[PDB]
């Protein structure tokens, strides 16, 4: 079976709020750089970043690797609070199995968002790795 | 026969439309980041990049690969729709013949554009290949 | 013979003009970014980018290599016409013999400039290859 | 034992505190370009960067080498007593030993961040280092 | 013979005035992408850009290479005169000598500056060589 | 015996001093771009820019080398005397001893920096180096 990218995004959003029952965890049209928390929990945005597509490496089937992007921020308002929810979010995600890819997410990095609206926002960001198989 | 670059794009948009008629596909001049949909319906703005071409080869003749890049960009309120949508982009689009081309079309990229007037944009960059012959 | 920057600019100018009767060529002093035509013509500015000197092979004489750049940006009304506009000046400038040159023009790239003013831009850039011979 | 970043934080805000009683040292959300202190101490912000994990080594388990960016900003009236300040921050803080960390504390820069507030401001950028384990 | 880098600047501005009697040559402080010019004869700017010294070559001497930066920027109000201009500073620059300076006088490249206040503008960039020695 | 930043600082200015009697020498807060002196006197910024730590050699101590940022920026009204005050600068500075620095000052470039309030502004970069040494 394929990848369907919404798939991938909603294993992660799921997995994360089964370890962590306590967080509010959302799949926004909002960025994380501004969005406003409404709940009393401390609160993860889940954010599709994009893909790259290697070339089919010398076939005559399209045939093409995928390396996808997504990202978890947490939104809190004390700095403290934040850094401690991205421990717990790396350790929530990291090596975790994903349908359709063909090895467990990957880490790839944190890093400081912003203090937008009095919350303090730290991303991590991840990798997956798929294959897409073109329509014969 | 030489390639005709909207023949091309002309190609990618028909298969998108017979595909995909609930969609609202267009070749416009305004920038997929900034564009408004007018309506309800999933919009998808097909656009010509650009081409990069590669010197002739250290022979007599002036001929010069040419590496064509083209972009369909989703644009819809909601960011689960647009994810679905650029599942439905890459599985249309991806390794089909174009008129005069040297190999199917190939997916590059996929990149989340933004969220202007709150329509989220994810663009598929794709490439196309040809081999341009000067007249002599 | 020593080469004349207009010279050579001129020569991409009249080949297109012979081989395009019904286009508006011009060399101004304007950016095709923001020029306007005044007509309804398929209207083309043909523009020196600039060049980049090689150094001197380490030889008695200071001899340079020199590549020149050259833009020619279409400009016109409908994005279509645009992109067609673009496959004639390709097929008329592509391999010409330029006057006190090493070779034949090259094509190098097309870019999509912008559509300012209600008028679709886009621009083929050429390369040109001669000497640079310093004066005793 | 698994990395808890905010100790690593704590590690180096309190090491900076009992060798420096007369500093200010805080952990703040606020931008260390912008924060503007009450008093007349010298003032340390303390932050952590973000983090950058490499790849797993071609091992069946997902095991990743984290490279941790922490900086204190010495915020400081005068210039002399900024460059002061921060001869105390190396001095205070290179080579010191971090709670489960596989290496002590290294030194990677220091850099002119502005003078915001009439409040001359220089961070010291550091880098600690830990290996990411994920739960099986 | 140390290098005066002021005596470098004049010899370029004397050997232009020479070889260009119609030609208004001046060292301003104004920057000439800027500059404004009263009349319509052809207004060359003179300026010193910097340079570039490599480490000393590991020997018991600090003796380091210098790589002068300097631009000549005709500011003419036709596109056609501003690149005869061009043509004119480049035959009468490339290659010639340089008081104290190791080596000719080399071009480096061509570049369009802008078109401001109605004065097309064109820069030739060019590289002198010199070994500073340093004192005791 | 540990560098102690300002005291490089205070020997780059102070050697300024000795050989340029009537240069008006600073270690100020305000950036050498948009400073106004006052007075008729060449005046010359003195700037610590920041420094870059290697890491440790393969060693189990922490020992690390340290490149030093420094510039002096001059200021004056007219361009040429500007230049010849750059002059100045490089001669009194370059290949000399800095207190606790493994090698001479060396000079890195010269880069011209503004023309702000009607003073013409060049900057001379240099770097020293030496040898962090962490406590025990
Ligand atoms: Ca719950
Ligand atoms: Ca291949
Ligand atoms: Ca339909
Ligand atoms: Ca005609
Ligand atoms: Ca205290
Ligand atoms: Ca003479
Ligand atoms: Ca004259
Ligand atoms: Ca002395
Ligand atoms: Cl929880
Ligand atoms: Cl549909
Ligand atoms: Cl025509
Ligand atoms: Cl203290
Ligand atoms: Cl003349
Ligand atoms: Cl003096």
């Amino acid at each position: 079976n394929a990848m369907e990218t919404l798939s991938v995004i909603h294993t992660v959003a799921n997995r994360l709020r089964e370890l962590n029952p306590d967080m509010d965890i959302h799949i926004s049209s909002t960025d994380a750089k501004v969005y406003i928390p409404t709940g009393q929990q401390v609160t993860v945005l889940i954010h599709y970043c994009g893909s790259v597509f290697a070339e089919p490496e010398n076939t005559d089937a399209t045939v093409q690797k995928q390396l996808i992007r997504i990202s978890a921020t947490v939104i809190v308002p004390q700095i403290s609070d934040a850094i401690n929810a991205l421990d717990r979010l790396r350790r929530s995600l990291g090596g975790i199995e994903l349908p359709d890819c063909d090895r467990p997410l990957w880490l790839e990095s944190e890093k400081y968002i912003g203090d937008a609206a009095n919350f303090c926002r730290y991303a991590l960001d991840m990798t997956a790795s798929t294959l897409f198989i073109a329509e014969q």
